[PDB]
C-alpha cells in the first residue's frame, strides 16, 4: 500500500539497511531486458509497506543501465517515497545523487547512514535547508532504522504537498523556467523539474522519450545557447557546478 524506493551510493550501506528493514522477506529477479539485479521486500514490522531496492549509483546518467533502471522506475510513478541512504561520513559527495532524487518529485525522506563511524553534523539543520527529512541511522548498532522507514512512509506523493526543490543560481533558474513554460503539458507536472534540468543538459534518453514539437524543440535550444554566453560554460557544466554549490551552501548553513 506504501511503496518506498531505497536507493544511494555504492558502500553507504544500503544491501545492511535493506536487510534489517525487510529481514527475510525478500523477492529477488531482474529488472526487464536489463543485466540489473532486481530486489524488493516487505518491511518486517509493517507489511504494508515494501520497499524496492534499486542499484547504487552515484548521479542519474544516460549511460548505465543501473542509472537507467533507477531512473526510469522513479520517473514511473511506482513509487510513494524515496527513502535516500547517505553515507554521513562523506556527506556532500552523496548529496550529489541526493539534489537529482528531490527533482523526479517524488518526496525524499534521508537515512544518514554511518552516523556510529562519524563520532560533526546538525540533523535537524541539514534537514532544514535540503528541505528533506533527515534522521540518523546506523546499520551497525541498529539504531534509527524503524525511524526513517516511519518517516518515509510518511513523507509520500500524497502526504507532502510543498514539494521544496533545491533552487539554485538565477541565471540557471531563469532558464529552467524558460524551459518549463515551453514544455507546458509535454511531460509530468510532478517531474517537470527533472525534465526541464535534463532537456538543458541535452540528456538523450529524455529528448528521445519526449514527443516534443518543432517549436517546443527550437525554444529549448534558444534557452540553452543563450545560457551557455551568461555562464561562460557548456549546459552541463553550469547543472554540475549549480549542484555543488548548492550543496556546500547547504552545508555551511548546518555544518
Ligand atoms: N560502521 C558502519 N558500517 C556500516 C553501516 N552500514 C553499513 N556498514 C558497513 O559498510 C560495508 C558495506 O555495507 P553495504 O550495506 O554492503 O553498503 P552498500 N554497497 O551500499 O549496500 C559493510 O561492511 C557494512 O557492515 C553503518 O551504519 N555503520
Amino acid at each position: 500500500m506504501t511503496e518506498i524506493a531505497l536507493i544511494g551510493n555504492p558502500n553507504s550501506g544500503k544491501t545492511s539497511l535493506f536487510n534489517l528493514i525487510t529481514g527475510h522477506n525478500q523477492r529477488v529477479g531482474n529488472w526487464p531486458g536489463v543485466a540489473v539485479e532486481r530486489k524488493s521486500g516487505l518491511v518486517k514490522k509493517n507489511k504494508d509497506l515494501e520497499i524496492q531496492d534499486l542499484p547504487g549509483i552515484y548521479s542519474m546518467s544516460p549511460y548505465s543501465p543501473e542509472e537507467k533502471v533507477a531512473r526510469d522506475y522513479l520517473l514511473s510513478q511506482r513509487a510513494d517515497s524515496i527513502l535516500n541512504v547517505v553515507d554521513a561520513t562523506n556527506l556532500e559527495r552523496n548529496l550529489y545523487l541526493t539534489t537529482q532524487l528531490i527533482e523526479t518529485g517524488i518526496p525524499v525522506t534521508i537515512a544518514l547512514n554511518m552516523i556510529d563511524v562519524l563520532d560533526k553534523i546538525n540533523v535537524d539543520k541539514l534537514s532544514y535547508h535540503l528541505g528533506v527529512p533527515v534522521v540518523a541511522t546506523s546499520a551497525l548498532k541498529q539504531t534509527g532504522v524503524d525511524q526513517v522507514v516511519k518517516k518515509a512512509a510518511h513523507t509520500t506523493t500524497s502526504t507532502v504537498g510543498d514539494l521544496a526543490f533545491p533552487i539554485y543560481d538565477d541565471r540557471l533558474e531563469a532558464a529552467i523556467s524558460q524551459i518549463l513554460e515551453v514544455l507546458g503539458n509535454s511531460v509530468p507536472q510532478r517531474s517537470a523539474r527533472f525534465y526541464a534540468i535534463k532537456l538543458f543538459e541535452q540528456d538523450s534518453l529524455v529528448e528521445a522519450e519526449l514527443d516534443l514539437s518543432q517549436f517546443q524543440r527550437k525554444e529549448i535550444e534558444d534557452i540553452i545557447r543563450i545560457t551557455e554566453e551568461i555562464f561562460t560554460e557548456d549546459a552541463e557544466s553550469i547543472v554540475i557546478n549549480e549542484r555543488y554549490a548548492f550543496i556546500e551552501r547547504v552545508c555551511q548553513m548546518a555544518e
